[PDB]
């Protein structure tokens, strides 16, 4: 899977282990994130952030 960095425009291939994508959103997701990467299992999501994972290329 193909997942980007913080910035929608530069991405790479998320390696043996972890095939998601996932962006987690402090404070609110309406606007625009805090942190994304990849990882195996998406963890548990907060109120204070939002935990968005996703399994595909380019998600974030």
């Amino acid at each position: 899977l193909k997942c980007n960095k913080l910035v929608p425009i530069a991405y790479k291939t998320c390696p043996e282990g972890k095939n998601l994508c996932y962006k987690m959103f402090m404070m609110s997701d309406l606007t625009i994130p805090v942190k994304r990467g990849c990882i195996d299992v998406c963890p548990k999501n907060s109120l204070l952030v939002k935990y968005v994972c996703c399994n595909t290329d380019r998600c974030n």
